[PDB]
């Protein structure tokens, strides 16, 4: 390192992870902090506009918010939306008042014309952004006017920004962020004489779209500069890379800089620029096109320099600003690492358990809404009065499901293992995406992230060779090593040294790894875990969501504004007959929703209704948040049957029909009161009264409503639940009946 | 009604002056039921439904510039038809009943 | 039945000086959807009450 | 006969600015971020063979 | 076996970004050049020169396949290409094939 002659490599003790700097700003959600959605609001005043416009600012990506500032500039639109918001037509003889008020509504329908005969093609959430920027803009441009006079203030909930995607790069994510802080949707400069020429007169429609459209002129230029500014600090981020690298060195000193010092001994930073990125080369085009072009020119001249330290420094500011560099030793979780050996005692291991925790949503309040009018059909506008009913989910631990997969996997002998392993190598599946083969390594390893959060997602970079592998494998791993080197243009290799006996030689290592007693050398960190002795009892730290649902607590005082954040129950009234219902209930061709299952006794196929209204509440559309989950309930049940269907074939009954009881028990017990009174007494048909055709009805009906609930209120997946509905089926009769008889017993109390 | 003593209508009334509006309005008050009654509260509550009821009440367009006379006569049959142009661009999904 | 006896619809409570504004002049439709939303805003209060 | 052929196309980021009409279309281009690479075989060997 | 593998193009090109290119007005156009040399390979081929016709194809080929063989073998990398078992030749025939 240092040398005399450009870069050698360095094994430093302590290489940093690089992390997202951990802010409290409420608008942002990273991969170890979520957050559902970002309270917002429209009208009320000038300054709250100005609030949220400034946090929109923040939120929408440039796309959105250059696509928008582009629609500013462009007069003819600009001309549509004002004259449409006043009520006169697009002409340039076309004259509003002074007195003139316009409301909030009167801005939106304004923007929406001109959006649908501007000609211009918008996705969904595209069309969104564009009408909050727009909006916010327009009645900006209106209060200083000012003709701006709001009715009310309305909360909506727009998204937080993404960064649960790229950990393992916090870089390129961070110069956008910052670039974004300077919008120009952030704080809007005027001129003041046309202002006041639009002021107090009657003035042409024309006048008014003139001086938006300049407005929109300069933000579009402002961005111009913001890219430039942004594509400076990649430029500058692509040459601290071919610097570490040393795909070309002129610079003899900046081995010295306290910032490119820190980013040679950043693992993150180093893979990324292994082999130059690209969109860090784009920014160079421009200066000199292609990157390597101007990779050439140093080359020729280290056998201007000014601009190169500037560079440099300029991107740093704000990778600091947002990325803090963290000691390899964290992230040593935040997975329950637990090793388990083949039956046939050795030194080698059949599995590796790792498991993810992170908090769940156990159950959703829901309320009691009316809806009030509103132009458009997309969105809509609800008010919500009171928390009438809280609804339950299934409330399932994942605990026992991956104690009963230890045992299996303790049970498995050095051999039936390395099958097990070649058989899902080839491409089978036979517990999904739980147990798959630890990704360059001859052992396998069962995971719980697969399938929550998508925490486990397979990118190839990382490890040298052909197997793929998840990130946070890989950040847990390494983070069990004591150094790492680093070469020039190579991965990065590392070493973990423990004393002493307490380490195993293995066949299942990667062919790259050196083995020692207390020793390991490879560029694989997941080869610390086959089979240096380490585990964690619980994982480190549990991964949190905040305002998971959105908070509509201060809902007395306004209404709110949604699009699938909240949803408002649409549910089937029963017709009001002693036996008119009986008459529907039976042709099972009927509207509202209702029990049907074939008794598992004989049987006779059963048919009763379910009265979601009684359950609701009489008169009531139960407005229900959507929760943005973490470990969904869908995507964990799914867990759960996959272990149940991965143990059935291993020859694993004891198990994998205890497993499905438990999941059994859970779905069927939630909602199984009403249930046994649903059933009293001649509404359900047909049975005769029986001790057992009886409680078999408090099952089914108990899962049925569950899953007729969650149609009705979007709380999980139907689908997900006719999936284990079908399995429970399948489950053996006197099981079945014994979960019947403890959901009956359970009821009478 | 009650179990015992049933009511086939009770008789009420359209326009005629401001206070026979008045006394139907009480009756109202207490027939119709909170939903329907809420309902329209919340419709009421809205600017912009109640700018298209009086707009086209009036016969002039729900817009910021958009001016009204004194002189104006407004009929029974002028409220109405205003309602229900509100209700169907309101965009709000009501029973027969409920409507 | 009770609470339904103090209903919103029974008795208009009304901001003296807005109607005076509306009466007898040219005045925009604005001013009356404006005026009439806050009451009914006032009914929705009256109602979260009941 | 022989002519200059072109061997690459630069590409260039834009965003799209509304217009009433469909048929012509207005376009704001930013950036270069790629050149486009062609083909790019010689025409000798060919008439060399022949 | 039928091998399928996902193109890629919004890394390529940018990851939020609208590609605008120019036409360009040609004298010599790719279409008509390419045109060219397989009139030329395939009169070859008649003729009873497979040394030439095949050796022209060859130079053509790695002319078409060569300027976008990368990602390409990175792209193939790995699971998403289907379906293959690492192998020397399986494995750069996709170099081809993408590129």
């Amino acid at each position: 390192v240092d040398t005399a002659k450009g870069v050698i490599p360095f094994s430093t003790s302590g290489a940093t992870w690089a992390v997202p700097r951990l802010s409290e700003d409420g608008i942002t959600s990273h991969f170890l902090r979520r957050r559902g959605y970002v309270t917002m609001t429209q009208g009320g005043s000038r300054d709250q506009n100005a609030a949220v416009r400034k946090i929109l600012s923040l939120i929408i990506a440039y796309d959105i918010q250059t696509q928008a500032c582009f629609f500013i500039s462009n007069e003819e639109s600009m001309r549509i939306t004002m004259a449409e918001t006043m009520g006169v037509k697009d002409r340039p003889n076309a004259r509003t008042n002074s007195w003139a008020e316009v409301s909030d509504s009167d801005i939106n329908r304004g923007i929406a014309k001109a959006l649908k005969e501007g000609n211009l093609t918008l996705d969904e959430n595209q069309k969104d952004g564009f009408m909050k920027l727009v909006h916010a803009f327009v009645a900006d441009i209106l209060a200083q006017s000012g003709h701006y006079k709001p009715v009310t203030s309305v909360t909506y909930f727009s998204a937080p920004i993404d960064m649960e995607s790229d950990y393992l790069d916090p870089f390129s994510i961070a110069i956008i962020r910052d670039v974004l802080d300077d919008s120009p949707f952030s704080e809007l400069r005027y001129d003041a004489r046309a202002m006041s020429e639009l002021e107090d007169r009657d003035v042409p429609i024309t006048r008014f779209s003139r001086v938006m459209a300049q407005m929109g002129n300069a933000m579009v230029r402002n961005i111009m500069v913001l890219n430039e500014a942004a594509q400076r600090k990649l430029r500058g981020l692509a040459v601290v890379g071919e610097i570490v690298h040393g795909r070309v060195r002129a610079p003899v000193r900046y081995l010295n800089d306290s910032f490119i010092q820190t980013l040679r001994s950043n693992i993150n930073f180093h893979l990324l620029t292994r082999t130059t990125p690209e969109r860090w080369a784009q920014s160079w085009i421009q200066a000199f096109g292609s990157l390597k072009g101007w990779v050439d020119a140093i080359n020729g001249i280290a056998d201007l320099l000014s601009d190169l330290t500037p560079l440099i420094r300029d991107a740093a500011t704000s990778v600091e600003k947002f990325v803090t560099f963290a000691p390899l030793s964290f992230y040593q979780g935040l997975g329950s690492v637990t090793q388990i050996r083949a039956l046939d005692s050795s030194t080698n291991l059949a599995a590796v358990i790792v498991r993810y925790a992170a908090k769940e949503i156990n159950l959703i309040p829901a309320y009691q809404s009316f809806q009030v009018p509103t132009v458009d059909v997309a969105v809509k506008k609800t008010a919500i009065m009171d928390q009438r009913l809280s609804l339950q989910l299934p409330e399932f631990s994942e605990d026992q499901f991956f104690g009963m997969l230890e045992q299996r996997m303790q049970n498995m002998s050095d051999s039936e293992v390395a099958e097990l392993v070649d058989r899902i190598a080839k491409g089978e599946t036979p517990f999904g995406d739980v147990v798959k083969q630890l990704p360059g390594t001859s052992t396998l390893l069962v995971t719980n992230g697969y399938y929550m959060g998508g925490l486990l997602t397979n990118e190839d970079k990382i490890i040298p060779g052909d197997a793929s592998v998840p990130a946070l494998l890989y950040m847990q791993a390494a983070s069990f090593a004591s150094s790492v080197r680093f070469p020039p243009g190579e991965y990065p290799v590392f070493h973990h040294e423990s004393s002493n006996g307490d380490v195993r030689l293995t066949d299942q290592v990667s062919a790259d790894a050196q083995l020692s007693h207390s020793a390991v050398e490879t560029a694989n960190p997941l080869n610390f875990l086959v089979a240096c002795n380490v585990s964690v009892h619980t994982p480190s730290i549990a991964i949190d969501i905040i305002e998971p649902m959105p908070d509509l607590t201060r809902r007395g005082t306004t209404e709110y504004v949604h699009k699938g954040e909240i949803k408002v129950a649409a549910i089937p009234s029963l017709p009001p007959k002693s036996a008119d219902r009986k008459a529907q209930v039976s042709r099972e061709t009927a509207k509202f929703e209702r029990v049907l299952y074939k008794a598992r006794k004989g049987g006779a196929q059963v048919a009763a209704p379910i009265d979601l209204e009684s359950l609701f509440g009489i008169a009531v559309n139960l407005a229900v948040p959507t929760v943005k989950h973490v470990y969904s309930p869908d995507s964990k049940t799914k867990l759960a049957l996959d272990i149940i269907k991965g143990l059935e074939s291993d020859g694993d009954k004891a198990a994998a029909t205890r497993l499905l009881m438990t999941l059994a028990r859970a779905y069927t017990g939630t909602y199984s009161s009403l249930a046994l009174r649903r059933r009293d007494e001649i509404t359900g048909i047909a049975a005769q009264p029986s001790d057992v055709a009886m409680q078999e009805f408090a099952l089914q009906s108990g899962v049925q409503t569950l899953k007729a609930v969650a149609k009705h209120t979007g709380i999980m997946e139907v689908a997900t639940i006719e999936m284990v509905e079908e399995k429970v089926r399948s489950l053996d009769d006197n099981r079945f009946y014994e979960i019947a008889a403890e959901v009956v017993l359970r009821a009478l109390k």
